């Protein structure tokens, strides 16, 4: 893996290159992840694919699924965000999928601010944050 120098300065360029790149996805998932917000992670993609492919019946699941285990009412965490008292199963009962990128765009710009100041805060620039530590060596 060449990901250090160039990858870092990729991320930290545009969110988008962070949400584009598969080692983005990755190594920036594993940090929300041990400090707790892989469902802020989660919930963007989850969201952007339940934008791009499903079934009608299994999109409504999909629907009523995202949001009751990345927000809900407590979803043993949540993100802060809009959420607690909003959707509501009443919506649920009634879903669409473009309906869920309206918070995607919300959490998108949440993300930059908050995720930024995560990832920023700290740096997995440096090895002994992000754990490789070993040689490749043999």
């Amino acid at each position: 893996s060449m990901q250090s120098l160039k990858s870092t300065a990729k991320w930290a360029a545009s969110l988008e290159n962070l949400l584009e790149d598969p080692e983005g996805v990755k190594r920036f998932r594993e940090f929300l992840k041990k400090e707790f917000s892989e469902e802020n992670v989660l919930f963007w993609l989850a969201c952007e694919d339940f934008k791009k492919m499903q079934d009608k019946t299994q999109m409504q699941e999909k629907a009523k699924e995202i949001y009751m285990t990345f927000l809900s009412s407590k979803a043993s965490s949540q993100v802060n965000v809009e959420g607690q008292s909003r959707l509501n199963e009443k919506i649920l009962e009634e879903p669409h999928p473009l309906m869920f990128q309206k918070l995607q765009d919300q959490i998108f710009n949440l993300m930059k601010y908050d995720s930024y100041s995560r990832f920023l805060k700290s740096d997995l620039f440096l090895k002994h944050k992000r754990t490789e530590e070993e040689e490749e060596d043999l």
